[PDB]
């Protein structure tokens, strides 16, 4: 399931920074980000691999990656934002 919609402003501002780099096409500061998104649980919609990509939403203080992803699906109308490490998602408004 999705859980809602989120404006970009109400995510962390390093959510911002990775969408700004998604559509740069980097630089990514992790070797996974853009890696295809398995959707393994079936949370998202069902689609074929390769539909799902992810990056890194960087976690201020982390020793890791966090958990703190974008996922982008069709085109740049359909970002998610996960705090959870894909156990939830909520479709992401950038304008607002």
């Amino acid at each position: 399931d999705v859980s809602g919609t989120v404006c970009l402003s109400a995510l962390p501002p390093e959510a911002t920074d990775t969408l700004n780099l998604i559509a740069s096409d980097g630089p990514f500061p992790y070797s996974q980000d853009g890696v295809v998104f398995q959707n393994r649980e079936s949370v998202l919609p069902t689609q074929s691999y390769g539909y799902y990509h992810e990056y890194t939403v960087i976690t201020p203080g982390a020793r890791t990656r966090g958990t703190r992803r974008i996922i982008t699906g069709e085109a740049t109308q359909e970002d998610y934002y996960t705090g959870d490490h894909y156990a939830t998602f909520s479709l992401i408004d950038k304008t607002c």
